């Protein structure tokens, strides 16, 4: 099922596989919310990559 989040702070990509996003973006994960780093897709920008859980909060 869909599992969505909203970004609380801007995050700038620093690796080959993470995902830059801005505060307020809507993001969905493509597996479970276990752990601290999630493969995600931005509904806002269309881009994908790993995001840190401590930058986002659940969004229905």
């Amino acid at each position: 099922g869909v599992t969505t989040f909203v970004a609380l702070y801007d995050y700038e990509s620093r690796t080959e596989t993470d995902l830059s996003f801005k505060k307020g973006e809507r993001l969905q994960i493509l597996n479970s919310s276990e752990g601290d780093w999630w493969l995600a897709h931005s509904l806002t920008t269309g881009q994908t990559g790993y995001i840190p859980s401590n930058y986002v909060a659940p969004s229905d």
